[PDB]
């Protein structure tokens, strides 16, 4: 009840920040690119028309979320009378279709954008002015909200009564969004990774925002920290970028213990041993098998 109240508050606060972001995207990215492309009409046409189609989704998304925010703001003001938010998503099936449409042409118009900047001073001038505050990276932030609703709405459902019209609606809103995010995973080269990083951020108590350009999730798994003769569990999130060193809690959630920037010793009391070394950090970890130890070795090696 308090737990579900704080999650709707978490949903509203993050929605405000998202609507503010979609606002400045439409003014500084869509607006500036529309202005440029309108000039280029009088300067090829194909690239512009495809850019215009993919860019048309941004105002439609902005309007969708402007509405979600207005309904969310009002519903949280009258929380001690009606304690319902899920149905706000259900009411907007047509709205989230713009998300699906955006996802479907995402890589096409964004690839077409950087490509067309290499020989279009006007388009380059528009994109630079925006990149001021990489565009394709700055637009993953649009599609990322969808994975956030999934994580938030799942935390919202776990605190609802399994026999509520709201538990039902939350499930419906979850399947409605999953219909949309399915397209991200199968139509975007960065969709599967964007999802991994959204779920990994939300699970780790200590890791804020993993969305970094070029960052890609590689391996997860628990290993034992060898402190003398004592063996304590540590859950590892290995990226090409950074190495998250955590502790698995009873919650299914974790705790960021240290972070590392991406040897196999022989010792009796520590069989299946892994020694990860950097100039700032060193970990003495034990695997359960010499195959588990060599699975991680080859993966930590590859990057």
């Amino acid at each position: 009840q308090s737990r579900a109240l704080v999650i709707a508050q978490e949903l509203l606060s993050s929605e405000k920040a998202y609507v503010e972001m979609l606002q400045h995207l439409n003014l500084d990215f869509h607006g500036a690119v529309m202005r440029a492309l309108d000039d280029m009409d009088h300067e090829d046409t194909l690239a512009r028309e495809e850019l215009r189609q993919g860019l048309s989704e941004l105002p439609a998304i902005h309007d969708l979320h402007q509405g979600i925010l207005e309904e969310l703001e009002e519903r949280l003001s009258n929380w001690e009378s009606q304690q319902k938010v899920a149905d706000v998503f259900l009411a907007r099936e047509q709205g989230f279709d713009h998300h699906a449409t955006h996802i479907l042409q995402f890589d096409r118009y964004l690839g077409l954008l950087s490509e067309n900047c290499l020989h279009s001073p006007r388009l380059a001038a528009a994109v630079r002015e925006f990149e001021q505050s990489t565009a394709k990276h700055r637009l993953l932030r649009v599609v990322q909200r969808l994975f956030q609703y999934q994580v938030l709405l799942t935390d919202y459902l776990n605190n609802l009564c399994p026999d509520s019209a709201e538990y039902d609606n939350t499930q419906g809103a979850l399947s409605l969004i999953s219909k949309v995010t399915d397209r991200a995973n199968d139509s975007m080269e960065q969709g599967e990774n964007l999802q991994k990083l959204v779920h990994i951020e939300h699970s780790v108590r200590g890791q804020g925002d993993l969305l970094q350009p070029g960052r890609e999730f590689l391996k997860e798994g628990t290993l034992m920290k060898v402190t003398g003769k004592n063996r304590r569990p540590r859950h590892l999130f290995l990226m090409n970028d950074v190495l998250l060193y955590t502790y698995p809690q009873k919650d299914g959630k974790y705790r960021l213990k240290n972070t590392l920037a991406v040897s196999r010793p022989v010792m009796e009391k520590v069989p299946y041993a892994l020694k990860i070394e950097t100039s700032e950090s060193c970990l003495m970890l034990s695997a359960s098998s010499c195959a588990e130890r060599d699975e991680w070795y080859g993966c930590l090696s590859r990057a």
